[PDB]
């Protein structure tokens, strides 16, 4: 169930990123599924990724 | 890659609230043999929460 919830927390963050693409947001969540022990290292990638990509 | 586009489109519906969301990732995990109707429900219950 912990890890259920963190990739679902997670996971909406991720897919909420603004700067980010569907296939970053995509490759992300899939990585999230396949190894949930990853969570927050995909997170904290996702949102260095996201702010290097702002307007 | 049935699963996880489900997880995806899930994670992806903007009317769900963290509970719903949560429950319906738990869902998927406990049986993904089912993963088009669980985001079929998703997407029902999403459009039902839409702000008025």
């Amino acid at each position: 169930n912990k890890f259920n919830k963190e990739i679902s927390v997670a996971g909406r963050e991720i897919v909420t990123l603004p700067n980010l693409n569907d296939p970053q947001k995509k490759a992300f969540v899939y990585s999230l599924w396949d190894d949930p022990s990853q969570s927050a290292n995909l997170l904290a990638e996702a949102k260095k990724l996201n702010d290097a990509q702002a307007p």
